[PDB]
């Protein structure tokens, strides 16, 4: 097989509006973000400005194929696939996805998203100017999909070296959303930011 | 059925062009603002900038499904179903929807759809810097559908924290828009946003 | 016939691409502004942005149905009709539609379009400050249809009381555009806003 | 034939991709800037933001058709038809197409397409606030079509009168852009807008 | 045959989502970017805005024809072909594409993309307002396809109306690693040696 005859598999077999739930499991999606850029700071209106990469991770096993003689990943557009719908809860800007909007598509079944996002948050930004720093948390999971349907996991190199911001600590933990309007759960991953000016 | 199958069966039967109508009864359309974040306020120009979650219902029986031994409910693309023409009659802005585009459909046929809405309004923002704060009104109805067609109906833990303002009271009543030059009414959900810089 | 068989019949027999000339007669089409309010308006640089409500009226009559036993009117997207070409000669941005773009159609074939446009126009804001106040006129006509394809014929309640800005008077007249290249007239309404600041 | 079948016809024979070259000649394109308002100017960074509507004129002879006992002329959607690739070299801002996009086809296979654009570009600014005025060039040609497939030919009631700046004059010349990436030569019309602030003393 | 043969033969040919490798070998970019104008440079945040011309060349063998007795060269729109999915990895704005979105595709199989593009981007503008100016150095590369499915390869231009001049251009090609792959992504690493006036 080569890579034509991959995505002609995928392509008849993904179906991009349908969670690929196993049995009646919630979908895992593994999310992890690496900061590249504090790009705006306004600590009276509490807004940030980031750009990230958002490393998306799940599986989708009716995608798999026998790769002992074939290429093991393909590139692949996300309109031909299920991609999760994923939300950022406290985001006051539409995400701007700044690289091509394309998946990695591996043997085994296994789907890789990392788009370039820059965004605006509304979050903490009090103690910025000071030694210890502001901690702006960044709330992100599915915006339709409660837990039994998709279930949310998350996992300095990436910090450009040319902002007027440092990044002092990234904590990364499960977390999950409740209101009064919905009897259900939405899974998400929170994203503590600890930075400051230098 | 898997889902999809309830997807396929949805696609087949679902009109996106065409007002659910049962009967020759108006679509009752329940709308609920949740404000999320004030971000940008114009005491001089009476403009306001908002983030707010629209929770959206209304039912579609042509959409129902057997669920004894289904999935019960499913997210959709709202370009596969019918959607109410919303609009804000003081906006001033396009809505910027910063949410995904997906509804959910229950197998009964119940639709909901909750949008994340960024939007710019001209209302009276007077007031903002005192105790007692500003009342912002938005009006919220169909565009093209008359009374007949399409009912509105109405129904602090969503707000941020993190806001310069604070909320005082949210108050959602029905109402009616009429002019003069035409017979037809049009049904809104008046949205009374009570608001004010928060001190300090 | 319920509405799903109006809309399916109008997408077979609607050509959007075609003007619905019956015979060789123009197209009446009939505009009205409602001004809902005046955002911005520089008298250095002789700009206004607006938001007003246009009233767009016309006759497609291989859009009629029999309505006696069925609805007499439908909310159609516009993609899927004819639309007349209109645009405002002095704008100097793009016209924003705030509102779905749905028209309505009469079951005998008489269409309704009535978008809410924010735009921005060049024209006279001198004495906007005074009592009498600036007359901005703004024409709205066919861009491509001569008056032998198009003719366009103009028709407090709607102001919002929140502007800065009052309105003293709103005309509406008929008028034709001709210039020194193109030998054809294009009809237009000239629409004469008498404002000024509060 | 009624417009419909017109239109249909210019449908079934039209190949928006496929640049309509008669003979092995280029096309000759018709380029005509009116210039309507200029919105901003920024003398330190050498930009202008204008508004101008740009007539624009072609043959396609594959979409002629008798005209004796039917309409002459129609308006067709752009993207029912070849439209030239035009650019303008100094652009910093994608053109906004402010008015419906829809080409005249006359019988005879003549197109016209009369886009209002407004745009930024880079030119110099230098001298606007004087009495002899600035004199900003636009450079507007084929992006990749060379002087073999495309040709362009260039040919005071148009300007707005509210404008805070007039216009002294407005020449349009015909020239060649080529570079050493390329062996071929790339047409344009070099727009010449000489203008300045109203009212100095 | 004519144009509209060889446009439809394409269009029944190509394949935009299949990177075209031959044999085995990484497909074989060649990206070069022409500096026309600096728009807007902050010292404080280390921005700049610049307009380029980003000439980008690659080859598609099963797109090629024989043009012994016709034109060797046609235009295509990029959305009928498979193009790189390029990236600047220090980019802070999308890509603003400002020409007609066309490729040209050659006879032997040869395609040119040349986009202008305005974006924005973070990098080292300290020293901008000294004689040896700021260094801003960009990154583009493959976003999603490695060393073994594609390979890079790297004052005619420049605006004479930019409050800025070039010293120097310099594209050398680079490769980036991170933790979060095993794989190498081949990348140009273009520096930007200019100064204001
Ligand atoms: O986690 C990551 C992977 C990164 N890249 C490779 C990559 C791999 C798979 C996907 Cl679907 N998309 C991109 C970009 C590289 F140039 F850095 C960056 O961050
Ligand atoms: O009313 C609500 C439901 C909200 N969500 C869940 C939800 C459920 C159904 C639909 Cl069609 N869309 C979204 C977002 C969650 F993350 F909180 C927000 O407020
Ligand atoms: O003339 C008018 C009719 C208005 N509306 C009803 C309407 C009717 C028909 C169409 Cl095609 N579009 C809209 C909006 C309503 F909320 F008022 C506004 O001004
Ligand atoms: O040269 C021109 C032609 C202009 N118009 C007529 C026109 C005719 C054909 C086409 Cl394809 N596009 C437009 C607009 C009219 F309102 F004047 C303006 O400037
Ligand atoms: O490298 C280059 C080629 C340039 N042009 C010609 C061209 C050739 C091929 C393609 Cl696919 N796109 C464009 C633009 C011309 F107007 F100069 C400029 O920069």
């Amino acid at each position: 097989a080569d890579r034509a005859d991959i995505l002609y598999n995928i392509r008849q077999t993904s179906r991009p509006d349908v969670i690929p739930t196993q049995r009646d499991r919630p979908v895992a999606v593994s999310v992890s973000l690496k900061f590249i850029n504090i790009l705006e700071v306004n600590e009276i209106t509490n807004e940030v400005d980031v750009v990230f990469w958002q490393r998306t991770t799940w599986s989708d096993r009716t995608l798999a194929w026998d790769s002992s003689h074939s290429p093991d990943q393909v590139s692949v557009p996300i309109s031909s696939l299920w991609v999760p719908d994923l939300a950022a809860y406290n985001a006051i800007s539409k995400p701007e996805v700044l690289t091509p909007q394309l998946a990695r598509v591996v043997s085994d079944g296994e789907v890789l998203y990392v788009p370039s996002i820059r965004q605006r948050f509304s979050c903490d930004v009090s103690g910025v100017d000071t030694e210890s720093g502001a901690t702006c948390r960044i709330k992100i999971g599915s915006w339709t999909h409660h837990s039994r349907e998709i279930s949310v996991d998350p996992t300095s190199e990436y910090f450009s070296q040319y902002s007027r911001f440092e990044i002092l600590d990234v904590t990364q933990k499960k977390n999950s959303v409740t209101y009064s309007c919905c009897p259900e759960a939405y899974e998400d991953v929170e994203v503590s930011l600890n930075f400051r000016k230098k």
